[PDB]
């Protein structure tokens, strides 16, 4: 195995959210598996980090003498973190494994408690910088939930447990490393949630189905409101504990209100229906704003009024239950569940919604303009030795038309400016006339020009002049003579700039000069013999950069200090043609990189680059007209005006189904998708399967949806039989038959299945062409050399399709526990078992039977399988690991991925081969192959990167990537994510890794192009 794995889409499902004071600031922290996102509540993003672990626990807490952050991963890495140029420093770390997960922190910060295993409670006393823990044995072996109580002299836990449900308390003594007698209580049969109520109340609230109880050493309520659905999350609104939000498995939002000598006791409890949200994994009141963190659908900000109003939606692709690639190249996912169910159509790059196109060749520059003293109404265009003005063709008074314009626009004191190769022209507004004209003393040609609203700097060979724009006056402030010819200039004020950026011929430097002086603050030799073509100073977020494009397509960029002029730190290649850089706004600042590979540059806290979906753009400008409210773009022959999609790497389109999609397959001849779905009927709401144009027949109700490939309209829905679950889908032709079918495999499911069907359909409507009753669940189906291969419990069967439109068994394979997965290549079949890993079959065409070629004898609970090639078989299993196999299958590659894979398919949104995969967390990845020689180089690089990069938990990358079920170093796999991070680290760290730095940049740049 020489395989390489990389993230195409980071995980999007929310697994945890908390509020606190981590960075006076109110923070939202969010866990998305391997990512921790940190926001300031205004949500202003501040920092995202990747951990080398799956986040299991995430708790903020303030010891005596800002909140610190405790994290635990699913591999039991424990750390205490501090936010401190942003750093997350590790205050304490250690591994707390013993030879789901619940983590809780005492309110007086005396200790951390962990429920990792039945029958043990692990305590980390809070200086143990190594986070040494001890175990206490708990006699109650099945703990449902546990919390630390608030009003207590000794640290006291309160928990629900199940035995042949009860609430008990214990004191946790650090002297005795043991429990003490804590009040106790039998409680509701489905009590599943403990809430420690703060002072003045103290005590605990217990959430069941149908029941809510408070205890402090009766009181209970049983509101009919809450029995219809299970409450899955709760959140404290007031510090008092007087109000709590609660969320259900249907997205209903409740408030729970506590009615309050000289103490305060609980008088009563009330529950009130607030409204509907996405199905919440977590809830955090911000301030009446609530963050709804979702696993099964999109997350949200909602407003609570004096009842719920959604402010913002955040894309969650998870769970990705199935997907396919269709043309080019686009990914269509079965996404989410229940009322959140959807299709997502995922495409690389940024699109342009073109609103006007004009036949105009030779455009050599482009400027927007306001002729009326707030919207642009004019577009000025440049040509070789010429200028033309467009109204939104016209003529502007004051402007020349028989010289080339180098810059023009709106300037200080209600004026316009035009700079040409001959002079700088200042033009009044009311009316329009030449009010000032600057020329070089000997009337030599202006060669390069830059301009803001107040300042002008122009070059004349090696000479620079700094002008200021005054009421009816171009005032020459200063000048100088550069050492080489000036190549490019910028004076973007980061509205008066104390700085000039320049690029020179001959020495190929980028310089930062002071204004008015022209003192050098910084020189950078850029290397080579190609000149800088564009140069630009820019603010992204609240950070300042120099950007500098060469004539060959290379782009250098640097952090920049306004006060110092210092350039620090990176190269990237964007096209082969010279890049022209232009700023535009879309909310935020962005730079358009005009070339044969057009590109937006944006900001992470790190410059990102995303392909614009045009063939070529030579020049562009932003355009806020009344008619085109936008961008203007110019190639060799057209002037385009349009809108641009959101600035982001993946464009995602959502088709809501309002029920659960399960399988998808494309049918090219029909120009449609077939999609299996199920809805819960009690029908709860309208959903895709109840809203089709046509429908046919013949708790969970399953359907086959026919969905238009262009509009994504539900054209037809076929309902299955009562108690019939649809499990497998194929679109194919069979035998000599020229027709293309949707074929479905089912299971009749009664309170494993012993009955099922295979149904052949043809698509305005869906006719049933053939059925075949079978003696089990039809878990998997795949077309196989014009025959139908099917898995039915522990049987793998091959059917032929006869002249009389029936399926007829040809052969069977029996040596499985449960054949869940099937992939095919040529005459070879890859079988994934429920518990016995992977099996390689061969159809023997001359004998009409199967032959087992090889088997992997390691038990593996499979989630998905793929054939990488004739001799290499990929597996994903239930403990988040990938493996590759080659009469024994040898396990030659092993990798801890950290995600649960539901689907693999061959394809690309743009090494040998390309398999994308979809995940429970909505992460999308890619697996590809390498030569021994690329592997060896990149393994070595991985090892060097690991020695140089600081990991946030102080977790070892080798540990994190170790194959682990109920452990072994990763082998034959490159962590592509680690590799790509080489482009983000500092210049000296890059040099530290390298013992050229720029030669590895070219290697990693090539690797980023595969997705």
């Amino acid at each position: 195995s020489y395989n390489y794995v990389v993230t195409a889409q980071k995980p999007t499902a929310v697994n945890g959210c908390v509020t606190g004071h981590f960075t006076e600031d109110l923070n939202l922290l969010i866990a998305k598996n391997t990512r921790l996102e940190i926001y300031v509540v205004t949500l202003r993003p501040v920092k995202e980090v990747g951990m080398y672990g799956k986040i299991a626990v995430m708790e903020l807490f303030r010891p005596k003498g800002k909140d610190l952050l405790f994290i635990l991963t699913a591999k039991y890495n424990a750390c205490i973190l501090e936010y401190k140029s942003i750093d997350i420093i590790t205050r304490a770390h250690g591994n707390v494994q013993d030879r789901g997960i619940i983590g809780i922190i005492d309110p007086e910060c005396r200790m951390i408690g962990l429920r990792l295993y039945d029958g043990l409670f692990k305590v980390i006393p809070l200086d143990n910088k190594e986070l040494k823990a001890f175990n206490i044995r708990l006699e109650e072996l099945h703990v449902i939930d546990v919390k630390f109580l608030y009003g207590c002299q000794a640290p006291t836990i309160c928990f629900v447990y199940q035995d042949p449900r009860h609430v008990k308390t214990y004191e946790v003594s650090l002297r005795e490393k043991e429990f003490n007698k804590g009040w106790k209580q039998n409680v509701e049969a489905e009590a599943s949630m403990v809430i420690a109520v703060p002072e003045p109340f103290g005590g605990a609230i217990i959430i069941g189905q149908e029941s809510i109880t408070y205890h402090n050493g009766y009181l209970a309520i049983a509101p009919p409101i809450i029995k219809q659905s299970t409450i899955v999350c709760h959140n404290r609104v007031d510090p008092n504990g007087s109000r709590y939000l609660l969320g259900d498995m249907e997205g209903r939002l409740f408030m729970l209100l506590l009615e309050k000598d000289g103490t305060v006791t609980l008088k009563d409890l009330r529950v009130e229906l607030l409204g509907e949200t996405s199905i919440a994994e977590c809830l955090t009141y911000l301030d009446g704003v609530v963050f709804v963190g979702s696993r099964l659908g999109d997350s949200q900000l909602v407003k609570l009024n004096v009842y719920v109003v959604a402010m913002e939606t955040f894309t969650n692709l998870g769970p990705i239950v199935d997907m396919c690639v269709v043309d080019q190249g686009q990914l269509v996912t079965c996404s989410g569940a229940f009322k959140e169910g959807s299709l997502r159509i995922i495409r690389n790059g940024i699109g342009i919604h073109e609103h006007a196109s004009i036949d105009l060749p030779g455009i050599k520059g482009l400027w927007p303009l306001r002729s009326d003293p707030e919207t642009d109404d004019t577009l000025v265009l440049s040509f070789v030795g010429q200028t033309r003005v467009l109204m939104l063709e016209t003529e502007l008074m004051g402007f020349v038309d028989d010289q080339q314009t180098f810059f023009c626009g709106n300037v200080a004191h209600q004026q316009l400016i035009q700079i040409t190769s001959a002079s700088v022209r200042l033009v009044s507004q009311e009316p329009k006339a030449l009010v000032s004209e600057w020329k070089e003393p000997q009337a030599k040609n202006i060669s390069v020009a830059s301009c803001n609203s107040s300042q002008v700097v122009v070059a004349v060979g090696r000479a620079l002049y700094y002008l200021q724009i005054h009421p009816q006056e171009l005032r020459q402030i200063s000048h100088t003579e550069m050492e080489h010819e000036v190549a490019c200039l910028d004076i973007t004020p980061l509205g008066l700039s104390p700085l000039c950026a320049i690029g020179l011929w001959t020495d190929i430097s980028a310089r930062i000069l002071k204004l008015p002086s022209f003192e050098l603050l910084h020189k950078e030799m850029l290397g080579g013999e190609i000149i800088p073509r564009s140069i630009l100073m820019t603010t992204f977020e609240s950070s300042h950069y120099l950007l500098c494009a060469l004539g060959d397509g290379a782009l250098f960029y640097f952090g920049l200090n306004i006060e110092t002029g210092l350039l620090s730190d990176k190269k990237v290649t964007l096209g082969t043609q010279p890049t022209v850089l232009r700023t535009f706004r879309s909310s935020t600042t962005n730079v358009f990189a005009c070339s044969d590979r057009p590109t937006v540059i944006y900001s992470n806290h790190k410059l990102v680059f995303s392909n614009v979906n045009l063939k070529e753009v030579n020049y562009m400008c932003p355009l806020n007209s009344d008619g085109y409210p936008s961008l203007a773009l110019a190639n060799n022959s057209t002037l385009t005006i349009g809108t641009i999609d959101e600035i982001q790497k993946l464009h995602i389109r959502t088709v809501p189904l309002y029920e659960s999609p399960r399988k998808i397959c494309y049918q090219e001849v029909s120009q449609c998708f077939g999609v299996l779905s199920s809805r819960i009927e009690v029908a709860l709401r309208p959903s895709a399967s109840t809203q089709a144009l046509s429908s046919s027949v013949s708790v969970e109700v399953h359907n086959l949806l026919i969905i238009d490939q262009h509009t994504f309209e539900v054209l037809h829905a076929h309902q299955f039989l009562q108690n019939e679950y649809a499990l497998s889908l194929v679109s194919c032709k069979l035998g000599k038959d020229p027709n293309t079918y949707f074929i479905v495999g089912t299971a009749m499911v009664y309170p494993e299945p012993k009955q099922g069907r295979i149904v052949v359909f043809q698509y305005g409507k869906l006719q049933t062409v053939a059925e075949k009753e079978v003696k089990g669940a039809v878990y998997s189906m795949v077309e196989f050399n014009g025959k139908l291969l099917a898995s039915i419990n522990s049987t793998v069967r091959l059917y032929e399709w006869t002249t009389e439109k029936e399926l007829r068994t040809e052969c069977n394979h029996y040596n499985n526990i449960m054949a869940l997965y099937l992939k095919t290549k040529g005459d070879f079949i890859l079988v994934g078992d429920l518990m016995r890993s992977v099996l390689l079959l061969a159809y023997k065409p001359m004998e009409g039977n199967f032959e087992e070629i090889a088997r992997d004898f390691n038990p593996n609970w499979m989630s998905a399988v793929e054939i990488l090639d004739d001799d290499n078989f990929l597996g994903a299993e239930n403990a988040f690991n990938l493996f590759v196999c080659q009469q024994h299958l040898q396990e030659v590659g092993l990798f801890h991925l950290g995600e649960f894979v539901n689907v693999f398919c061959h394809g690309s949104l743009v090494t040998q081969g390309s398999v994308l995969f979809g995940t429970v967390n909505g992460m999308i990845g890619l697996v590809t192959s390498l030569s021994e020689s690329w592997y060896n180089l990149l393994l070595d690089m991985q090892n060097r990167l690991n020695k140089v990069i600081k990991s946030v938990g102080k977790i070892e990358h080798s540990f994190w990537r170790s194959f682990h079920t109920e452990t072994e170093p990763a082998t034959g796999f490159i962590d592509g994510d680690l590799i790509e991070s080489f482009l983000d680290i500092s210049r000296p760290k890059m040099q530290e890794v390298v013992a050229t730095a720029d030669d590895l940049i070219k290697v990693v740049e090539e690797l980023t192009r595969i997705h």
